[PDB]
Formats: structure tokens, sequence, C-alpha cells
């Protein structure tokens, strides 16, 4: 039947519509596959999830006439989710061989027959998905590429499909100190020669040679994404944890969202914005209905938690008016639900505990007739098998690591090895600046006062640093459980706020539009600032822009990537990207620095001494493409000697905040972690939400922080910290006891996060030991 | 062990200190009593609590050595909820049996024989306890009174068992969230009214069982569920209840844990109700406090109806966020029903995938420690270990109960209805100052519209509940107000989150911001705070009760006086107000029935009704109960609207007013009229719980229409960002006397109701 769009027959949809020919295209289903976990903490621990290795589970083949099950795994000690082929004759899933190895991505035949190795990954790996690029029909397809030059074939491949994982490294820990950090991996099959048909070049990233596959990685996100699933248009549904920093009250949220395969362009569709439904539940396994074009996810309590409630969203329109709650009346637990074509559904549901594979039944808005139940069992992830339309395959600009591919002639080039370039880099642009749907108020992520063109003068670019920490005696998790952090806080920062460091900063046009060169395959956010340098509106999130690519925005959290159209917007950075044809980007490259007028107002922007084989591919200067020389602000490093010198003579017990004692660690409740000032300047405030601030600062805002309004001695913000703030008796003028460097640098830290240790795992700088 | 306070030698405690005679007279636990489940929906419906009748349940023993189960309950159809007595030779518990009557509570001996029916009632009852009030020590107790002008004497002797406190709720009725139950705390004379009688000289005043030979009194009197009770150190009972009131907390409402006096004189809040405490709208149940640390314990569930979930804890002493943890506390499963022993230990059940059991607690590991007793068949929870139980002291009761008030003076019961004369039970209450508050201003209806000092609050609006009672099926629907304000919680009764309500009255304030007033009792009500316009600048959302002859009294207005804080010390005009006759109960003013204005609209004064009828000084004025005024959009407002308004606003001109009282379709319910429907209308980026485009629910000065009708900026709260239009305007305060706009500014601070008369009536409305 047709679905999104009319058919040439009536009765039957057109090639065009996905919905309404995996209608016709679907079959019979007599089989159906699924896993069966032992019913256990550690047999199936749903609480890890995304981090699940349901130990000791094997997945199953059960046909539904017959009614007889058949184990395919057994040479594996673990074994979990299926996904199914386009034929229906073989799946992928992600394994633990009996042999070792540890959990990596597998694939075999229905029979059992076929067995092969895509996976050898160091790390863990799971949520395997058939993302078929420039494989439709079945068959062999052609690799051509060009060398005064012509476009000639090389010789053919198999055109099998790619495969879309979740996978993570190890040693590694998440925005919530959780011993693992997800993300998306496109993965070619062929051993990079199908990324080869496509672009024209093997795939750039990890390989994989006696495996003959080859990995790359399409998501930058500190925190986990994972459950890939398809759109009806052709891009990557999935998962995203966003928790960076003090973000959503603290606890972050867990958002459904899409991206494209080689992840050029990711957005949110539900759950990340202030205003929509289910709070801090988790939400995962979500997978796309064929008939009324729903998206059905797993709406859990808890956020790490795998199991809960049924929740659905329109795909077409995501918002609030289409959400409702498909199930909960029967207080049992549903997950994994799977969507058909027919319009039906297999859930995996236990009523009173026991997991089982059930029908669903929408009119009931519950579970239905069962399909197999094994009592010593935990059934669920039912996959049945059946023959899957394939959805459309999006152009690809980048051929993975450090390789782009040129707009012009469509050549695959690597940044790096070749053109000399330190880093693989990335350009964005912001049409307006000032441009927002958020109102002005004390949390950071909106405005800390009004902003018109002209009030934003430039912006700071900020890149997320990974939190690695071999060594557990220089590492521990809440010690700045008494400061704002909470028990998110850690060694490093007495805040949520992990360690990060400058990107750099770029100027911003009259007319609140701005554009810039950075690095490429990083984690990074931004600020817009005032004339006095000053963030006014913090993005939190984690955004990634591939090697060559470039991403454009009609203004910050505008909508125009969530709910909004693009708004018609003539901008005079437009003209500043790319203007030569000899160029890749004639944009300007993040700056390190700023200068300042004699007031402390905003002059300009500052060259670093990072400046860089290298070829003539852009027009401006080469800068901070250096991962070793990446500044960032060290509160032992840069702030405590400022604060020694300049500040603790008059600041001591007797005189609030207390800034003596130099880099002497202070014990609290067990812990020393951070000194005397440290301590002083992070103190909650009574009244006050510490995910805004403390007495003395607030984090990712230093225009709101009450030290920030003290050295300039002024009202900075909208956002008063407090009552009371200068005194009318007895008071001291501290605007002169500093200069703009070391004024600035304190804005710098705050504006940070205001971290404690901002470098990356042990180093010689005093923190916790044991 | 001394816990609280030292005692009279070292290592030994005060019979003074509760924990600590409860941890030297506890004894080894040999034997425990628990309930088994069947697995099904309806074999254990803990999505349905505070509500849970776990059909086909038994209550079990078990001992801890032999290892032997014996099912004490094969005569009942289900049974539940058990609790020991003192001594632990018997227990109490609810169910129904297998002859019928309904969910009762029974008392049976632990030996399995000694049934008793403690209850029949309409309705269902659950989770007794023992109070021991009057009998502290195993006998016979005196019953003494006064000869009716004579001397003391002595009639009689009674067994002294002490009383019961159980959690009930009535038959055909709905709470705020349109569920089919309405829980309350009830006591329970186990003697047949003569517990009560040696304690206060007169019979326990209530619904009589005489066949059971017991009686009962409702001592809650909240329009939401209070459920799961229990015993707190100081003797009073510790529970959690449902404050639902309206659009507060963000239209969902919270599950609080809460104390109040066995007869329900003194309800004030624990933990959970109040904003920037923590778990949001978790649902919190099933609470008992530890003996060695001191720390209630409690079930928080991630849904507010759910029986089952993590556990969570928070200091008995200091109930705040600094002392709040989460027990369990991770993997894998789920907990339900916690049992702190006198010995620190402590029984759990716990489901680790799927099916719950009794387990030793853990508190190094943060969870479920080893196994006591797993039947794969059953899911096995709420464990009753059978120890000594101390008993908690008892503290004075200055109600029979219904009706019945014992003066303070000479110590004897009376009723105020049967002798003295007063058409319905009369409390009062005292407010020292109205304007001392803890809340800043804002958008919110329990938070300021704008800065009010001492002199700027001229009255008080007093509003009681109505239940809702819908006894026609094809009268009434709910969600017929979705696309309105209301959302899930809306019906044909109102598009907002309010049900239906009534005026009790208005009452002066003095300068200095006290307020005292004499009103009705065992009815559930609140108040709000009115400036010079008659219009709330804050309202106070929950359900407060006075039992009969009782006063209550607070320092401010959520200044923490009943919550986190001690009471101020203040020198209020209102304390001489009280009472100042001999002949007299209460010598303050009862709450009068409307208000009068000025010229233009300001306060001038309040004004007695109709209802006006030696025992006090004052005139008696709204103690009956069918001439309680209320305001109903269909009855007052509309003919307003139609006459006033109509005229020439249509759909050319929004809002649209025109059409009369006939009702319109919207997505297939035709509840309200058209000028109803517009005037509930959402605002786009507008919290539905703050408001509409002309209507915020609770807030007639933050309301739009309000605004425009005194043509004027009344709160410091803007309903939008473009209010008065430049051109084109035409002033509308001159349209209305004061009687109809001030009827719209009641109408609206009541909640903005479409049916305020409870149950199926003449006026328009939903009909199938
Ligand atoms: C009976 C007392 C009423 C009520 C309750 C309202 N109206 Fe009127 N109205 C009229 C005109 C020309 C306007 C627009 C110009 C202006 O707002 O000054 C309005 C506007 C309103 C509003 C505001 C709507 C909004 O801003 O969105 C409201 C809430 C309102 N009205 C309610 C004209 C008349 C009129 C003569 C033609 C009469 C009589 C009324 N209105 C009566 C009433
Ligand atoms: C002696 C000349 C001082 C030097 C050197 C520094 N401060 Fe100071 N500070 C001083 C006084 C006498 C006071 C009293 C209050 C006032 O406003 O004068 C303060 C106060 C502060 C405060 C405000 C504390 C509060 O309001 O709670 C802050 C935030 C502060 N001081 C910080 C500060 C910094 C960062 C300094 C180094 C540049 C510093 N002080 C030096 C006296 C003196
Ligand atoms: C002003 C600062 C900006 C600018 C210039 C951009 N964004 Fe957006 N962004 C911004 C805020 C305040 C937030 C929400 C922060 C929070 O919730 O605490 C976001 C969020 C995002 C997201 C996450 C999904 C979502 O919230 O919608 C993505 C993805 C995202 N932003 C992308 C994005 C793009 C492509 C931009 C063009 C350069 C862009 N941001 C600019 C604020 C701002
Ligand atoms: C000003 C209006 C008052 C006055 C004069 C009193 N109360 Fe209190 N009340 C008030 C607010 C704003 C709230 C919270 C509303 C919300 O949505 O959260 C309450 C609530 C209560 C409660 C519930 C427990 C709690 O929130 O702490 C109780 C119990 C309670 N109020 C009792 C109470 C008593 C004994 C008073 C003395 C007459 C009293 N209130 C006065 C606002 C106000
Ligand atoms: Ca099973
Ligand atoms: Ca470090
Ligand atoms: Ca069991
Ligand atoms: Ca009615
Ligand atoms: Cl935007
Ligand atoms: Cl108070
Ligand atoms: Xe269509
Ligand atoms: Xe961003
Ligand atoms: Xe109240
Ligand atoms: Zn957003
Ligand atoms: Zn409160």
């Amino acid at each position: 039947e047709p679905v999104m769009t009319g058919g040439p027959v009536q009765g039957k949809a057109l090639w065009t519509d996905y919905s309404g020919m995996s209608k016709e295209v679907q079959g019979p289903v007599s089989q159906i596959l699924f896993t069966q976990s032992p019913r256990t903490a550690k047999g199936d621990p749903y609480q890890n999830y995304p981090h699940y290795i349901p130990e000791g589970s094997r997945i199953v083949l059960f046909d539904l006439n017959t009614k007889e099950l058949k184990v395919l795994t057994n040479d594996f000690a673990t074994a979990f989710d299926p996904c199914t082929y386009w034929d229906g004759k073989k799946f992928a899933f992600a394994g633990v061989h009996k042999k070792g190895g540890g959990c990596q991505i597998w694939e075999m035949n229905i029979d059992g027959s076929g067995l092969r190795q895509m996976t050898d990954l160091k790390g863990t790996c799971r949520s395997p998905i058939y993302y078929a690029a420039g494989s439709i029909e079945e068959g062999e397809g052609r690799i051509i590429w060009r060398d005064e030059g012509d476009w000639k074939e090389h010789g053919m491949v198999e055109k099998t499909g790619m495969i879309i994982f979740s996978g993570s490294p190890e040693g590694v820990m998440d925005e919530f100190h959780n011993p693992y950090a997800y993300n998306l991996y496109r993965l070619d099959t062929q051993g990079g020669k199908i990324i080869q048909r496509i672009t024209g070049h093997v795939l750039s990233g990890i390989e994989f040679p006696h495996l003959n596959t080859t990995i790359d990685q399409i998501t930058y996100n500190l925190s986990s994404n994972f459950d890939p699933w398809l759109t009806p248009d052709g891009n990557i549904l999935f998962s995203s944890v966003q928790a960076n920093g003090s973000r959503a009250g603290g606890e972050g949220r867990v958002m459904i969202c899409v991206d494209n395969w080689d992840g050029a362009y990711p957005r949110p569709i539900y759950g990340n914005c202030d205003g929509e439904i289910g709070g801090t539940s988790g939400r995962s396994q979500a997978k796309i209905t064929f008939g009324d074009r729903k998206i059905v996810y797993v709406e859990s309590p808890y956020m790490n938690w795998g199991v809960g409630q049924l929740a659905a969203v329109s795909w077409d329109a995501p918002f609030n008016k289409t959400y409702e709650k498909l199930t909960g009346k029967d207080g049992g637990l549903y997950r994994s639900p799977y969507p058909l074509p027919d319009d039906r559904m297999l859930v995996s549901y236990a009523e009173r505990g026991d997991f089982g594979i059930y029908w669903f039944n929408f009119s009931k808005c519950a579970a239905g007739d069962k399909v197999y139940d094994d009592p010593n069992w935990n059934d669920h992830q039912p996959a049945p098998v059946y023959v899957k339309y394939k959805p459309r395959w999006i152009n690809t600009f980048t051929a993975g690591k450090n390789f782009g591919v040129t707009v012009v002639t469509y050549q695959p080039f690597d940044q790096v090895k070749v053109e000399g370039y330190p880093h693989s880099w990335g350009t964005w642009i912001c049409f307006d600046t000032t441009l927002s749907d958020q109102p002005v108020g004390p949390y950071p992520h909106q405005k800390a006062k009004n902003v018109s063109h002209g009030d934003i003068k430039a912006v700071r670019i900020i890149q997320g640093y990974q939190c690695v920490e071999p060594d557990s005696t220089r590492f521990r998790v809440g010690a700045g459980a008494h400061l704002l952090g909470g028990e998110r806080s850690s060694s490093n920062s007495g805040t949520a706020f992990q360690q990060r460091g400058i990107i750099g900063y770029q100027y911003v046009e009259s007319d609140g539009s701005t554009v810039t060169s950075q690095l490429s395959d990083v984690p990074y956010y931004m600020q817009i600032l005032d004339d006095k340098g000053m963030s006014v509106q913090t993005a939190l999130t984690w955004a990634y822009l591939r090697p060559y690519h470039g991403r454009i925005c009609s203004g910050c959290h505008y909508g125009s990537y969530r709910g909004r159209a693009f708004k018609n917007i003539h901008a005079k950075a437009l003209y500043n990207w790319w203007y030569d044809d000899r160029s890749h980007y004639d944009s300007p490259f993040a700056f390190r620095y700023l200068k300042f007028d004699n007031d402390g107002n905003y002059k300009g922007v500052k060259h670093g001494e990072d400046v860089v084989g290298p070829s003539g591919t852009t027009s401006q200067p080469v800068e901070g493409l250096t991962l070793d020389k990446q500044r960032t602000v060290d509160f032992r490093r840069d702030i405590q000697p400022i604060l020694d010198a300049k500040c603790a003579m008059c600041h001591d017990s007797n005189n609030p905040p207390n800034l003596g004692g130099g880099l002497e660690l202070v014990s609290v409740d067990g812990i020393a972690a951070y000194s005397r000032a440290y301590n002083s300047l992070l103190e909650p405030q009574r009244g006050k939400d510490p995910n805004i601030g403390g007495k003395y600062v607030n984090p990712s805002a230093a225009i709101n922080s009450l030290l920030v309004w003290r050295l300039y001695e002024a009202e900075l913000s909208a956002n008063a910290p407090r009552e009371k703030i200068f005194p009318i008796e007895g008071r001291l003028l501290h605007n002169k006891f500093l200069t703009q460097d070391e004024r600035y640098a304190i804005v710098e830290w705050i504006d940070l996060g205001a971290q404690w240790d901002n470098i990356p795992g042990p180093d010689f700088y005093p923190g916790y030991l044991v």
C-alpha cells in the first residue's frame, strides 16, 4: 500500500516511498530470531545500558509453526543484538567467542553456517545494523577514479553494504565517570573498497586486514551514542546522551536523534529540549513504524536502564502534540519493540518479571498473545525474518579519518599525510548569533542579558577532553561533593564540568554572523561573547565536524536544527567562507588570544605561536591544528599563583573568601583534592541552585559570577548572584588589583567550567594521591 | 543501649528513649510473618498503589531455623498488610474473607487461632497498625468522669488493648487524579468506644460497629489518598500523603512523607512535598524508621502509583536534603517493604530479576544480602518479623471523634451539634503573619504575584474542596478539557486541574498581618491571602482540616514554622481576638460570606450572609453545608458574559464569548460553551499550570482578562509581552459593575471551573 506518497496504481506504493514498499516487499514471516539471556544481574545487565554484555546469552532461531528452536551461537560464550540482512537469509550480531577476542561484531547466515568476524577492535562492540550504500540490486559494482586527467574504471567490488554499530574504547570514562564511552562507527565489509567504489578511495580509519574490514568513527560525542537504526529517508536514527557540564539540572538528558551515516549532519529529534516530555527518563531501542510512521522507543524510569515502558512520537512531526503512552497499566516491564510492515509489533515483555516474546496489542495498549516464553531465560530482542526494503543512501564527502572529498572534482584527499596539515580540519557558520528561542535567565544555556546585532563581538570555541585516569591512586570520584559539582564532581574539578580546553576565538560580524575553520573529528561546543569577552550564552552539547566538512545554523538554538524552518538570512560571514578557487576554505582559523583596549573592551582577536607541506589550499594562516600545544586554563598552574600574589595577603580565615594556604591540599570529609582558595571560591550558596553557581562562582558563566562582578566593580548581567552585593560600608574597589591578562584569565577559567585539574591524566601538579 | 539520650547506667537506656528501649526489649528473632502474592497484574497490583488488593494472596509464618512454613490465612480469599502486636503473639492485617464482606481489617493470634473482624465498612480497608493509647501496661484501666456540677467518679473498667490506626477508602468516589478511590486515616477503638471513654470520659464518636464491638473515627480529611501509617519515636503517626491540589507541582502533584497525631490534630510535612527537595514526582511509600541511626527509610518508586522501586533514606531528627541518601542503590532489580529491626538489621523484599523474596539487607554492599525465603511461584513481600515492640508514648486527645470536642478547662466531652445546637462541627485557626513567607515573587499560584507588606493584605479567602462524586456515568467524562489548561487531569466539570470547590468565606486581616477565624471542622480546606482589590496574591495548595473544637496555629505563610524552622516570636493582634470570654469556647469571628467594596472596587470590609444562626460571643455563620456558596460558570458568569460581553465579541473579535450555554464539540467531546473554551485557551510559550491566554487558574491578579477588566498592571508577572494594544484600544473597566467583575475574580481564583455543583445537575453539561 501507499504511505508517504501515492503510487502508479491504487493499492500500490511508488518506489520512492520506503514505508509504502516495505509493506509489499516484506513477505510472510514463519521464523523469528531472538536473544536469550540468563536471569541474573550479570546475566542481563540492562542497568548498565548502553554498555550491555549479557554474559552467557545465546541467539536463537524459532519458527512459529512446528515451534522448533535452534541455537546458532553455541560457539560463542556470549551472543546478542541480532540484526537481519535485507534478504533475511543472514544476520549480524555482537558476541564474545569461546576462544576469546572480546566482544566484537560478527555475522552468519540463518542456517548457522558462514561465520565471519567483522571487528578486531580494542574495546566493546554492539548494536550492528546493515546500511547498504551503493548496493541496492544484488551484485557487483564498479570502482572508478581520476588520475590533465580522466575518469577510468579500475575494476569491481562485491556490493553488500556497510555496517553501522556502536562501540567504545577501553580505559575510558564518560561524563558520568562510567568506565565506558560509546560512539557510532561505519564499517566497510569489503576491506574499504565499497568506500573506494563510492568515494574513489579506500576507507580511512582503523583497518582490520585479517578480517578484510575497515572502521571509521562518525560520532565524537564524549558520552554514549547507541542503538542505531534506519530512518525512512535513509539516515541513522539513534540515542544520544547529552551530559555536558551542568546541563539539564545537572543530570543531563538522553535524546532520540538522527545523523548521516558518515556523521556529517547530526540533528535532534525528541527529548533534549526544555518543555519536552519524559525528563531524565532514558530513551533507547528506538524504531519506526511503517503504517502510521511513529517512532516507538523504550522509555526507562532510570536514565541508564534498558527496560521500561513504551513511548511513541510521530516521525513526521516529532513534538509534544504527537506524544503518547503505549503501555504501563499492567505494571509490567517492556523492552526491545519491533514494528512490522504489517502494522504488527513484536515486544519483549515481563508481566511479573519473566521476560518473553509477545505480539503487541495496540487496542489494549499492552502485550498480547505469547510467542515464546522460557521460564529459564529472559527472552528479548525479537528480530523476525523477512525481506527488508532498503533505505536511500546519501552521498558522503568524507573518506573517513583525515580524508576529505573535493566539492569540485570529487577527488578524495588526505589533509595530514599529503597536504601537510597537523590535523584534519573543517568549518562552521552561524548566520545570526543573537537569534535564539531562549529567554534571559541564570542558567548557562540561557541568555545572561539582552543582546542585539553588534552586542556580540566574538565567540569562544572549546574542546572537550575525554577523562582518562589509568592510575587509580591519582584519581578520585566525588571529591568535590561538598562543592557545586555534587556526586558528578571528581579530583579534576569541583563542578560537573569535566576537563576541557580552548580551541580558539573567532570574531563576529556586525549583523551577528560568524564563520570559522577549526579542528575536526573532535568534540567541541561554543560560547557567544560580549564586548568584555564574557559568555552571554553557552551551547551545552557535543558537536563534531568530519574532515573538510562544514556546517551551517540559522541562529543560536533558534530551532533551525530542531523544530523550525531555516529563516532566510543574508549574512556577511557567507562572503568570508570560501571565495577562492584554489582553496578548500578561505574562512579564518580560530585565534588563540584576544586583544583589549585600555578600558578592557574587546579590541580584537590575536594569533598564537601555533602557525603552519603545508600546501596552498587555504588563504588564511593555519592556527590551532596542533593537539599538543592546544591551550587550556589550569587552576594550579594559572589562577592559583595570581591568587597568591595579588589576593591572599588581605584574605585569610578572618576575611572571606579565604585565598591563603597556597597549593596545599585541604582534607574534606576524608578526601584531600584541592587547595583552600579553590574550596573557598567553589563554595555553594544557600537558596541558589549549584547548577547555576555558588557564592563567588557560576560555572560556564563568568558574567553571572559574583567574583567577576567585584573584579570589574559593576553589575555585568541581568542575573544577580545575591541580594546584597556591594557593601555600603567599608567597601574596597577590587578592579585595580589585577591586570587585564590575570582578570581575563580568571574569566576564562570560570567560563571553562572552573575546573581544578585541566590536564588529562596524572601530572606533576598538586592533586589527589593515595 | 542509649540512643537519643543517656540512661540510668552506662550501656543502658532510659524509658523515655524509644529507640534504645526498643533495642533492649527486642529479643532474638526466630519466626517471621510475610505476604505471599500470586504473580499477576491482578495478583500483585502494585501499579494501583495506594489502592492495593492483591487478590489471591495469603499471609504466612516462616521459621528462620526449622525452615518450615505455615499458612494462617487459608479461610481468607485475600490477605495482606501484616502488623504484629506489642507482645508479638497476635497480629492485625487487611483482607477479604471467602464468606465475603469486602476488604476489611482483621486480627488473629499468630498460632492461627482467635480470629476477629475489626471493621465492617462500605469501601476498602488497608494497612492496620496498633497505637497504644491509655495502654502502656497489660491489664484493665479504670474509667472516670464528671457527674453532670458534681465530683469526679469511677464507672466500670476496660481491658486495655489500645487502638488501631488504618488507611481506608469509601465507595464510589474519585480522587484528584480521577482514580476510583480516596484513602484516609482512621482511628479504631478495639473495645467498642470504651478505650476513648477511658481517655476522654465519652465513647468514641464516629461510625459504630456494635456487632464487631468496634468504633471508627476519620482523623485525616485530605481529598487525595493518605496511606501506609507507621509509628514515630515521639509517639505520632508517620504516613504518606498525596498532595494533588490543583495545578501544583507542575500539574503533577507529589507524594510526601508526613506525620500527624493519632486523632489527626496536627498534620505536618516531613519530606518530599516542597520545592528544591529530592525525588521529584517519585512515589514514596512504606516508610519506616531505623532505631540505631534514626533514619526514615522508604520505598521510592519511579512512578507515583507504584509500590515497588528503590530504597531511600532521610534522617528523622533532621529531614532535609543534606541527610538524603539512596540506600539501594544500583543493580539490578526492585525493592519493596523494608522492615528495620531494633538491632540495626533490616528485612527487605527484593527482586533481582522479576520475582520478590525475603532478604536480609546489607548496608556495606548497599544491596540485598543473604536470602531468607523465596518461593519461585509466589511473590514474597511485606516481611513482618516476630519480636517485642516497645510502645511509643500516647498523646492526649482533645476530641472524642465526630462532632465531639473536649474542653480545655474541665476536660469534659461535648457534642457541638446534637447538644450545643451548632449546624456543624467548627474549629479555629490563626496565622501570626500572612505576609511572612519563604516563597519568592513568581507566576506560579503558590508563589507571590507581588511584594506585600503589613497592611497590604486586607483579608483572606477560605475555600472548601468538594469530593468528586459522579454516580451517573453518562453525564461525566474525564479529559473533556484536554485541549485546555487542565490537560489529562481535566474533566467535564473543569477545564483545569482544579476540581470542584466552594467558598467557606472571607476573614479580615489585622494591620500587622495576623488573622484568626472560626470555621467548619472535619472538611478539606485551604486559603488565599488577598490584597486591597480582594484578589489572591498567594495560594496555599494543600488540604487542611480541623478536628472539632481544635485550633491550629502557624507563624507565617509557608514560612517553615510547620516544616523546617522554629516558630518566629510574634506579638499579634489576632491573638487577643481568639478567646477572651469565660462563657465561650471561641470568641473568634466566623468566616463572612461576602466582601463589600468602595466606588472604584477597593476593599472596604467583610459582609455577613443570610446563613447566620451561647457558647460563642460572635454570630455563627457558614456552618450550613447546603447554604455554602460557590461560583458556577453556567449559573453566574455566562449570563454576565451574554449580557455585557457577547454583544461585540464574536468570531471576528477574539475571544469569542457568543453562543450562550450551547455546548461546543472538541475532538468529539461536547463539554463547555464557546466562551469557556475561548477563555480557557492555552498560550504559546506559557506553562498551562500558570495559565492560558486570558485566564490563570487560582490567580486572578495574574489573569489577562482581569488585567483588562481593571485596565491596569495588577502584578509583577506579565501575562504576555504585549498586553494593551497601541491603536484601537477600548477601556473595559466601565463595562461591568463591581459585583460582576469580582464574580469573575472569584471564579478565576477558585480555579476557573465549569461545573462547581457536585454530581449531575440541571445545568448544561456533558451527556451521552
Ligand atoms: C464583557 C465585560 C467583555 C469582556 C470580558 C471582554 N470584552 Fe472586549 N474588546 C473590544 C475591542 C474593540 C477589543 C480590542 C481593543 C482592546 O483590546 O482594547 C477588545 C478586547 C478584549 C480583550 C483582550 C483580547 C486580547 O488582547 O487578546 C478581552 C480579554 C476582552 N475584550 C474581554 C470591544 C468590546 C466591546 C464593545 C464593542 C464590549 C462591550 C466588550 N469588548 C466587552 C468585553
Ligand atoms: C586588601 C587590600 C585586599 C586585597 C589585596 C584583596 N581584597 Fe578582596 N576584600 C578586601 C576587603 C576589605 C573586602 C570586604 C568587602 C568589600 O567589598 O570591600 C573584600 C571582599 C572581597 C570579596 C567579596 C566577598 C563577599 O562579598 O562575600 C571578594 C569576592 C574578594 N574580596 C576577592 C578578592 C580577590 C579575587 C582578590 C585578588 C584580586 C582580592 N580580593 C584581594 C580586601 C582585599
Ligand atoms: C549560541 C551559543 C548557539 C549557537 C551559535 C549554536 N547553538 Fe546549538 N545550542 C545552543 C544552546 C543554548 C543549546 C541547548 C543547551 C542545553 O540544552 O543546555 C544548543 C543545542 C544544540 C544541539 C543539541 C540538540 C538541541 O538542543 O537542539 C545541537 C545538535 C546543536 N545545538 C547544534 C548546533 C548547530 C548545528 C549550530 C550551527 C553552528 C549551533 N548549534 C549553533 C546554542 C547555540
Ligand atoms: C499563605 C497563603 C499561607 C498561609 C497563611 C498558610 N500557608 Fe500553608 N501553604 C502555603 C503554600 C504556598 C504551600 C505550598 C503550596 C505548594 O504548591 O507547594 C502550603 C502548604 C502547606 C502544607 C503542606 C506541606 C508543605 O508544603 O510544607 C501544610 C501542612 C500547610 N501548608 C499547613 C499550614 C498551616 C498549619 C498554616 C497555619 C494556619 C498555614 N499552612 C498557613 C501557604 C500558606
Ligand atoms: Ca522468559
Ligand atoms: Ca591531570
Ligand atoms: Ca519469590
Ligand atoms: Ca455537576
Ligand atoms: Cl538555529
Ligand atoms: Cl509558617
Ligand atoms: Xe499519501
Ligand atoms: Xe554547537
Ligand atoms: Xe492551609
Ligand atoms: Zn535544545
Ligand atoms: Zn511546602
